[PDB]
């Protein structure tokens, strides 16, 4: 019985990023992506919470996109504020949270929490 929760897929390459998104689309999986940087303070501070989210939601695909890593990807998705949390459903973008917002994030989470 393999049930590994609490983990987020960190794409250090576009391949993993692509691989997961295509899968999320095809498998109609709800995906939440965090565009962030490991060298970013508030971004790192909000990181355990996103992992916590993964810990309760194994049916949701969580992804870490590091903006230092995938800087060109972050530029195409137009992520200028860090971190940006994007909530998609079935691979289709629903809504995103721009910047680390502690209280408001919760409200965006509750929106999707059902």
């Amino acid at each position: 019985m393999a049930s590994e929760e609490g983990q987020v897929i960190a794409c250090h390459t576009v391949e993993t990023w692509n691989e997961q998104l295509q899968k999320a689309n095809e498998s109609k999986t709800l995906v939440v992506v965090d565009f962030t940087a490991s060298w970013c303070g508030p971004c790192r501070f909000i990181a355990p919470f996103f992992a916590d989210l993964a810990k309760k939601l194994p049916n949701v695909l969580f992804l870490k996109v590091d903006t230092d890593e995938l800087k060109s990807v972050a530029s195409d998705w137009a992520i200028q504020a860090m971190p940006t949390f994007m909530f998609l459903k079935e691979g289709k973008i629903l809504d995103k949270v721009v910047g680390a917002k502690k209280d408001e994030l919760q409200s965006t989470i509750a929106k999707h929490l059902a």
